[PDB]
């Protein structure tokens, strides 16, 4: 009686992909909150010229920034515990049966879910660090006035942003490499193979490919948002005309919202594509 066991596993896979989509939603909207704060940073830099007040305004951004990051890290940790429950429902239903095969499958799904969480962590980590970096650059810009110091401040921000994106990118790549191994090893184990196992492994692999591609696309969107931020740091430090500088910020605001919508769009495609796989997999049972 493998089909019943096969269903509990598919049931676990389907709950997990939906869980990871939700996680991807939450992390995108966290990115959205931080970018809002980055735009406000430039607004208060171009607008306010009183050091004392702008010092108070900066700290409010910093404080709000921390609470946003903290909520996202909690969202990740809550997903970690939801993943724990889902899998514990899969082990219990499977513990009474005898198949080390059923176990073997569940091990793969459990291991891959860890990589999704660590990949998600890395995505939030790049966002948080870029936010902190932009905070300090503006902190420095609003004080620095002589160009040579300004230029180095911008150039440091540009170097550090790339390093942070690189670290994220590399963290996502290794997540994909290790996810494919779990999957490939599991499939070599099936052939050592029940067609149910085949299909349900195939579906899960598609579901993990979709999730990790999405996180890659979302990182790309973040790297372009940050690209706009560097541009805005430049014009803000250099533009002496406030009303003109305010227009530059509105353009970036225009592009940033467009980038959200592209990003949010990929999420919906992932949700739709994911549900497609789960149902086709469900048809075999």
């Amino acid at each position: 009686s493998g089909s019943e066991l096969a269903r509990k596993l598919l049931e676990a896979s389907t709950k997990l992909q939906r869980l990871n989509i939700r996680l991807a939603e939450a992390l995108l909207e966290a990115i959205a909150r931080l970018q809002e704060l980055n735009l406000e940073l430039v607004y208060l830099a171009v607008e306010l010229t009183d050091p004392k007040r702008i010092r108070d305004e900066i700290k409010e951004v910093k404080d709000k920034s921390k609470e946003i990051i903290r909520r996202a890290e909690k969202e990740i940790d809550d997903a970690a515990k939801e993943s724990e429950k889902i899998l514990e429902e899969a082990r219990e239903a499977i513990s009474g049966s005898g198949s080390e095969l059923a176990k073997l499958l569940l091990k793969a799904i459990a291991e891959t879910q860890d990589l999704n969480l660590r990949a998600a962590k890395a995505f939030l980590e790049a966002a948080a660090k870029l936010q902190e970096l932009n905070i300090r650059a503006v902190e420095l810009l609003v004080k620095l006035t002589d160009p040579a110091t300004i230029r180095e401040a911008l150039e440091h921000a540009k170097r550090r942003s790339k390093e942070i994106i690189d670290e994220a990118e590399r963290a996502i790549r290794a997540a994909k490499r290790e996810s494919e191994r779990i999957i490939e090893e599991a499939r070599r184990l099936i052939e050592k193979g029940s067609e149910l196992a085949r299909e349900l492994l195939r579906a899960h692999a598609q579901l993990q490919r979709l999730n990790l591609e999405l996180l890659r696309e979302l990182l790309r969107a973040l790297a372009q948002l940050q690209e706009l931020n560097l541009d805005l740091l430049r014009l803000a430090s250099e533009l002496t005309d406030p009303d003109e500088a305010r227009k530059a910020i509105a353009r970036v605001k225009r592009e940033s919202n467009a980038y959200y919508a592209d990003a949010e769009r990929l999420i919906r495609e992932a949700a739709a594509a994911s549900e497609k796989i789960s149902r086709e997999a469900e048809r075999l049972i």
